[PDB]
């Protein structure tokens, strides 16, 4: 039994069987993507046209999609969490435990979708605790994210990559573009602090930062896992199958940010609207407690005044990234039971040796959580790191969007070529 009644009310998106071509699926994408920027630009109705100048400066927030994909994010931790330590053990595989580990979530998607809402403006996101306008404000806010809820899936049934994946790199690009070239542009800052005589190199500084990170964050979505593959019944040096050793956890740190996201927020809520559990905030952000030494320090300049502060953080990350980065394993992620058939139907097991499926499906099986776990402690650190440097847009972010729009580019690629032979959809 489950919660199947109102999870059957949750409207979802109608599939089509017809043919959804390429250029379909690319304008649709577009069409989602601009509503996106469309509702970054519009405010919510808030009579209060003040945010503090202190959160004013705050990515987004005061707009249309003030919550983002922080709630679907959100959700996506707590089932990781529950389906991932065993608490509520859950064998997907059959039809049953997948569309319900997902159903679920989904549904949890919209109870967070409120709940960070609420969270928001409690958390005094806005100034004004108008009763009255504040529930309205809550309202839009939540109603909001749950646009891209939706938009999120018409672009994973109607278009190319992923939604969120796409917001998370549409988000950072835009960041990108417009702070640095932007009306209150960085860029012009500089060139301007350039005219004017006093060279300002703080000005140019963030831009550099950025340049930096990318080039980095690079590099490394470069490296790669070759496993050589034995012939295909043939004879003789054949495949060299390669992995992304990166992008392997991508979702995965992704997760871990956010939790540290839900943290900043739970605890500077939970502050000015109870006692301090996590941290002493004050200034907006938190100066003290489990939120203080959980708290990325990027921005514009790399902040050496605290020593200890880095280390914690770090570690901090790089043990939560394994983490989801197992709690992957156990759920979705790489199934060597798949893996199996997928890989024996063209009889290619790997170099080392065993053409056999209970083989191959071993030695993967083995393979597997090394990988997992290197992977995101890498990851994690990188980005970690590419915090500490600071750039544009969020050193983390630009790292998830370089992956997330390479592997958009690939997406647009098999594409291009699925355009052509209408039928190998799984090769």
């Amino acid at each position: 039994k489950k919660l199947i009644p109102i999870l059957e009310k949750i409207p979802e998106v109608e599939l089509p069987v017809k043919e959804i071509t390429f250029k379909e699926k690319l304008k649709w994408t577009g069409i989602v993507l601009v509503l996106y920027f469309i509702m970054g630009c519009i405010d919510v109705y808030t009579a209060g046209a003040q945010i503090p100048a202190i959160f004013e400066f705050w990515g987004r927030i005061g707009t249309l999609i003030t919550l983002g994909i922080g709630p679907i994010v959100t959700a996506g931790i707590i089932m990781q969490l529950l389906v991932g330590s065993g608490i509520i053990q859950m064998d997907l595989s059959i039809p049953e435990n997948r569309a319900l580990f997902q159903g679920c979530q989904k549904l949890l998607s919209i109870i967070m979708c409120f709940v960070e809402a609420v969270l928001f403006v409690g958390a005094g996101a806005f100034g004004i605790l108008t009763p009255l306008l504040a529930f309205l404000v809550i309202i839009q806010i939540a109603f909001g994210s749950i646009i891209l809820i939706y938009l999120d899936e018409i672009v994973s049934k109607y278009g190319i990559g992923s939604g969120i994946g796409l917001f998370i790199a549409a988000g950072v690009s835009q960041t990108i573009f417009v702070g640095a070239l932007g009306p209150e542009g960085y860029l012009w800052k500089f060139l301007n602090s350039l005219i004017q005589g006093v060279p300002n190199i703080e000005y140019i500084a963030p831009i550099i930062g950025t340049i930096i990170v990318f080039l980095m964050v690079v590099y490394a979505e470069c490296m790669r896992v070759e496993i050589p593959l034995a012939h295909g019944r043939i004879k003789g040096a054949v495949g060299k199958y390669p992995i992304k050793f990166v992008y392997v956890s991508n979702i995965p740190v992704i997760l871990a940010a956010a939790l540290f996201a839900n943290i900043q927020l739970w605890g500077l809520a939970l502050y000015r609207m109870g006692i301090p559990i996590l941290g002493h905030y004050e200034g907006g952000r938190a100066v003290d407690g489990i939120a203080y030494y959980l708290s990325t320090p990027y921005g514009l300049s790399s902040v050496i005044s605290d020593p200890i502060h880095a280390i914690v953080y770090m570690i901090a990350m790089i043990i939560t990234c394994v983490m989801f980065g197992i709690f992957w394993v156990e759920t979705t992620g790489l199934d060597p039971k798949s893996m199996a058939k997928r890989i024996g139907s063209l009889g290619m097991a790997i170099k080392g040796f065993r053409k056999s499926e209970k083989a191959i499906e071993h030695r993967l099986k083995r393979y597997i959580p090394p990988l997992t776990v290197m992977s995101s402690a890498f990851v994690g650190f990188l980005a970690t790191i590419a915090n500490f440097i600071g750039a544009l847009g969020g050193g983390t972010g630009v790292l998830l969007t370089v992956s997330i729009v390479y592997r958009m580019y690939e997406q647009l690629l098999r594409e291009k070529v699925s355009e052509l032979h209408p039928a190998i959809a799984k090769l």
